[PDB]
């Protein structure tokens, strides 16, 4: 019969999502004119120096560095954590689906606290891991008592967390972090939307913590999230097997060439990113001001809003699309009830402000 | 003790190959007193539209398409054979673990059939299943008895062969395949090499064989080894379980831009193809006048030769690296007494024969 190993035959259908493009097209204008919110990428792009490296690439016939250690190099420098703690991955997410593959056996327990990123579940279900929900709170806080329950009970082997969280954008605090720590589980912290808050990156935990990895990436800041480059800080007794799983060269020249471009430039991404910070607050204030909308507080680049007064979320969303606006709704049913609006430039803000007028 | 799973603690890792900035740093020569002949990359580099194209990428800050689709469009156009067969990976190389990953659970088996591609062993062991090897003939030709008379007896799910082989570059006998075909088990075909040879793709053959794969790539002819993307052609009833399954995103707008631009320059890849051929036949005759190398008929951009007269292949590759020219040497037991040299400019060949004449 299949040659596909069973647990795969139970995966959800694929979900075909309506490029840009092709709704630009649909509605008869350039790509560049959709204002697009529901993805969390930096309109402003990566620093200058970013296409003029891509645009004068050496050697794109020759396999790219396995150990990409010129980035890693850089990322020491800024990150005061050593190299050999660093690995370089396609995107962040390469680095999620390596630990997932090189902790979790079939049938092997992870800790999810929804709502938060899709990709854990989707990456524990195609490693035929078990996911355990425990739930955020109505504030999107992590339920810390509720979470060492679970872990001394069932024994699972590792637990994602996201800070800025995606969707909602809170931050876990130093004191439940250091709590879930104590647990003899596998914590991953993923600081993706780290650099849009004032909280500092915790890589340099790892060095006192052999249970904690810290995920980050160029992918939304950085404006890389084509390229695919993003990295993370593991403990040594970890990173030495990570290393010799891990597939050779998933890092192309160009992710490697431009991550180390935009870090030649660090007074462009902090200009970039205070203008998104600075565009959060202005857009919270629109957007609390709708009657149908409650937007939760973030630190990320984006602002989650709870869909009120009946109105559907999913037309919502539709409708801004026929107007050329892009925002974010689920089909997760622990989200189906909220809309996601990522930061862009003012222009855009006000662009989807009139057209929500409209509606 | 250890996160990590009981198999992977006694990997054995993957030896890679290292790109012209570490090899600088290694050797201290600049990378244009490199003559690097190790990786069976395209010394011509790509079509001109590539550059063009990656210096004019719009949108670098937003997520590359996850169905390729542009992409797959150019591949129906080239194959022959429908979008909807064809997958794109990051390389070949993420094609060749996404299957093993999406096939084999921890404990089922692969045939391998060596002298071979040295990643199929490296992603098995990954993915904790098991190898069974099934050595080529002395001609590097498959022992397809032995292959018939190995998949019965221990029911492997899965066998990866390459055509042309990695790394002697001989071509598989259709009439073996469709012998292969015939057995209960999943056949993938890497044709990694294939536009080297004067024999057509089997992509085709996929549409009525629902247990063959065939595998391609943008890294060696079409000279897009660093940007990590090739493609697949897959039945229908494995490939609609695989779009569920594969990363969304691991094929950057870089690699997928690349791809596009090269497939529009037909004559640049053929011309390129040609001058590597006709140097493949050159410097096959000059290593055979070699007194220690052996050369074997190649239809690739490679030529393996088994190393005699008392010299160490090991000691043969790193003398060579110290005048600046890098062959590629094996360490596993398989192809410990071979080097295999890739085809280069005829100037690389060049240096080569000019380093081999000091050699003591
Ligand atoms: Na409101
Ligand atoms: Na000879």
């Amino acid at each position: 019969d299949s040659f596909i190993r069973q647990h795969l035959r139970k995966l959800a259908p694929y979900q075909p999502i309506l490029p840009f493009e092709v709704l630009s097209s649909r509605l008869g204008r350039k790509p560049e004119d959709i204002v697009k919110l529901d993805a969390n990428e930096n309109p402003y792009g990566p620093p200058p120096e970013v296409m003029e490296a891509l645009g004068s690439i050496r050697f794109p016939y020759v396999y790219p560095d396995p150990e990409s250690r010129r980035l890693r190099a850089a990322l020491a420098q800024d990150s005061g954590l050593e190299s050999e703690y660093i690995l370089v991955g396609c995107g962040a997410d390469e680095l999620i689906d390596l630990i997932m593959r090189c902790v979790l056996d079939p049938g092997d327990k992870i800790v999810d606290c929804p709502p938060t990123f899709t990709m854990y579940e989707f990456d524990a279900a195609v490693n035929g891991a078990l996911v355990i929900k425990v739930p955020r709170r109505p504030d999107f806080s992590l339920n810390v008592e509720q979470i060492i329950e679970v872990v001394k009970q069932e024994k699972p082997k590792c637990i994602f967390l996201t800070s800025p969280n995606n969707p909602d954008g809170s931050i876990i605090d130093d004191d439940d972090l250091l709590k879930i720590l104590e647990l003899p589980i596998l914590v991953v912290l993923d600081e993706a939307y780290i650099e849009f808050s004032t909280i500092e990156s915790k890589m340099s935990w790892v060095k006192k913590h052999d249970n904690l990895i810290v995920l980050r990436t160029f992918s939304k800041r950085a404006g890389l999230a084509g390229l695919r480059v993003g990295y993370g800080a593991f403990p040594l007794s970890i990173i030495k097997y990570l290393w010799r799983a891990k597939q050779p060269y998933n890092v192309s020249v160009a992710a490697e060439i431009s991550a180390c471009a935009a870090l030649q430039n660090p007074t462009y991404l902090e200009n970039v990113k205070d203008a998104l910070v600075k565009e959060r607050g202005r857009l919270f204030d629109l957007l609390k001001a709708v009657p149908f909308l409650k937007p939760f507080p973030s630190h990320s680049n984006f602002i989650l809003c709870e869909v009120t007064s009946g109105v559907d979320p999913k037309k919502l969303k539709e409708d801004l699309a026929e107007m050329g606006v892009m925002i974010r709704h689920y089909s997760n049913k622990e989200l189906k009830g909220y809309v996601r609006v990522s930061v862009g430039k003012p222009e855009h803000t006000d662009v989807l402000m009139n057209c929500i007028s409209r509606l």
